[PDB]
């Protein structure tokens, strides 16, 4: 039976352009939310987001290649290179066939979709860029990274809205465990802070409109919450079969032990009050890992800061953890980072892993006045020191009622 | 060890709005390509495509729900309902948790992306539809079908350009075999025949521009070929664990025995001359199925009608089949249907299955003057009667160099 471990990490987020800088900022409760300045937000109900500050790909992507990629792909590539470098893995003719990728995005290249469509409206199809398709489609991060590293193994890209990051990581692990690969770079990337992204999610009445205090906007489980805050970035993990990792002397961050999936079968853009779908996904991951709920020390929640979404997950956690419900720590790092959509489950899996390494759990900031009758410990305001934590669980749910949960185990 | 079989089929294509009507047309060598009339093609270099004729969802999708979905989702839903009905499966509180979906698309809702962006350009973000996001994103076919049927099991959506259909079907099978589900509705849907789709792929110099003879445009392996022909539609299969199918008396079309994946690691929009990536995917599927190349009776090719793409796959088939290379039949149904992109591998898996049932293989029409020095039997012009065919193989390759192959076995 093939075990899967994590041997490399890469990340760009609204609170940092590296894995360690991001983690340090989160443990310090720092918000990465600010006013948007790259497009005129005068007519927009929401005028802020979690932006990647000073993104730099100068020594990573050539000038000729950059022009063929939407920002989401550039972010995904940079984070993937960080992960591959961190892993110390060396690609050879002999193992190239055994290394692949599972990397997705929820919405893909909105920026270049807008640019190409604007061009078409203004001057006809002759003005569409030859790069339109490959610069926008969701699977292009995987495409570029395999070419860059000479990876010939399986490559897939799961696009399940906010569940993407978790599904790609989960299936990369399945692929390795099944025997189709020994290593996979997996994760997600997103850059939806554009007119269509902000305007689109705004049209759905899904975003916080707290323009007067952007850093206090994302407040999961707080009574004054009014929708999610969009965040940009990318998270990538190098997953690897255990004996393969040991043989080459890899550094091992944690083990990936459980992966659960479910569907709400309720409504396209809202969960059932019950949180039955969320619960089933967590139950499935626990069964996959062969452990009980009481063994989980921390749950990095989906917790987007929407009125109904946050309540359903709290109900789901209560259902699954029962008597232990008050003893597990639960936090939503989206309180600081915003919602990275297709990259959310990827960066949040990284947070779940580092929590095991450092035995420290990041807080749900802004939780000033929690919804009434719920006795869960949402790690409000300040990071928490933990002691003999062996397992963490990461939840990611998505439009369409698609759910996913991953469980990581220390060492 | 859990075996996976096919118990239901659903399909909309340019040659028919049902599984049997489509198959009858293909065995008869009928083209489904015609001039586009739903948008003004005056300024477009390519003015034809494979369109779904007289699509009807009146008794399937309510008027209230139709307005929330791009055409690709409406096609995917109709084909999924056809498959679920064909399967005879009855969803209960007891099995709901064991039934899921793996359905994707390569490009998603171009039609409604254009409509929403046009609205934004003309009147600001206030004019974007509240349905923008859920009406366009790739995972919405899976989302709607799970809600419609009350499916609570795993739902994923793989978006790997033209490889989508094969990857979704392959991973649905993996999910069942692993134990995460007993049944999965899997496949793909696409409706990229819009200004951005035709103009976008046209900008890349990837489409045939034979406007004076649209039905002769798609001509895989023919010397006068000049790019692919875009096709719309959707293909869905109900996959099911073997003992589960038998117990309820399901009708069984074929068994899914092998699934292989690879990456070219060559170029974003073209394969290597070698076809090494295509070859590895077929090799992987053969190994997964535990059989030799000589046992395959028919290969339904990726064969899009591009100069370099068709040559690389012919080289790959020669590499894998060697001495048997001239004895296996190879055909590209895209010669009649056009390229359904994210749905191509789904409808083509259906063709691969029916070929086993009927012991008949559809032709590569338009193959008037085959490229020189290649001795493969591409089933030119006319369908072929076969005799003791036990295995078929379906190839699907995609931008980003991502490849996939599936192998189906009779009974
Ligand atoms: C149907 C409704 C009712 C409505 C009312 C209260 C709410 O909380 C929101 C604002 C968001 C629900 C949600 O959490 N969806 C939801 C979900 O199910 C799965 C994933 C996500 C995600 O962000 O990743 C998500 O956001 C909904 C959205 C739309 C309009 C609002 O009035
Ligand atoms: C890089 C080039 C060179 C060029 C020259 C000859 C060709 O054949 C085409 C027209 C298409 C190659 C191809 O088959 N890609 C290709 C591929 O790798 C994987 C999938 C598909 C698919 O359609 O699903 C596909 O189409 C390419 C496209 C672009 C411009 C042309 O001059």
């Amino acid at each position: 039976k093939r075990r899967v471990v994590v041997t490399g990490l890469g990340m760009l987020s609204p609170v940092g352009n590296t894995v360690e800088s991001t983690w340090k900022a989160l443990l310090a409760g720092q918000s990465g939310i600010s006013l948007i300045d790259h497009f005129d937000t005068s007519a927009y109900a929401t005028k802020f987001a979690g932006l990647v500050k000073d993104f730099n790909c100068e020594d990573i992507i050539s000038r000729k290649e950059q022009r063929k990629m939407d920002a989401f792909i550039q972010y995904g590539i940079v984070a993937g290179v960080q992960a591959m470098q961190d892993s110390g893995l060396e690609i050879t003719e002999e193992n190239a066939t055994r290394i692949g990728a599972a990397i997705g995005s929820g919405i893909g290249g909105l920026g270049l979709i807008e640019e190409n469509h604007t061009s078409l409206m203004n001057g006809g199809p002759r003005k569409i860029s030859p790069f339109f398709v490959p610069s926008t489609i969701v699977n292009m991060v995987a495409g570029h990274l395999t070419i860059m590293y000479g990876l010939r193994g399986p490559s897939i890209s799961i696009a399940t809205a906010a569940t993407s990051g978790v599904h790609n990581i989960g299936h990369a692990a399945r692929i390795i465990a099944y025997g189709d690969a020994d290593v996979m770079v997996a994760g997600g990337a997103e850059k939806a802070s554009t007119p269509l992204g902000v305007g689109g999610f705004g049209a759905a009445r899904a975003l916080s409109t707290r323009n007067d205090n952007p850093q206090a906007a994302s407040r999961p489980w707080d009574k004054e919450r009014d929708g999610f805050v969009l965040g940009d970035g990318a998270g990538m993990l190098v997953l690897e079969e255990y004996e393969h990792a040991k043989k080459r002397g890899a550094k091992i961050y944690a083990e990936l032990v459980g992966f659960g999936m479910s569907s709400d079968a309720y409504h396209m853009t809202s969960p059932p009050e019950n949180g039955a779908g969320a619960a089933l996904a967590m139950a499935n991951a626990l069964r996959d890992a062969g452990i009980e709920a009481s063994q989980i020390g921390y749950v990095n929640a989906h917790g987007t800061s929407t009125p109904a979404g946050d309540k359903a997950e709290a109900q789901a956690v209560k259902t699954i953890f029962g008597e232990a419900a008050s003893r597990v720590l639960v936090s939503s790092t989206k309180s600081m980072t915003g919602h990275l959509l297709g990259a959310a489950g990827a960066v949040e899996s990284i947070y779940s892993i580092l929590a095991l390494r450092d035995q420290a759990v990041p807080p749900t900031i802004n939780l000033d006045n929690p919804d009434e009758g719920c006795d869960l410990d949402f790690v409000p305001h300040e990071a928490r020191q933990v002691s003999g934590m062996e397992y963490t669980l990461c939840n990611s749910f998505g439009f369409g009622g698609t759910n996913g949960s991953l469980i990581f185990k220390k060492i």
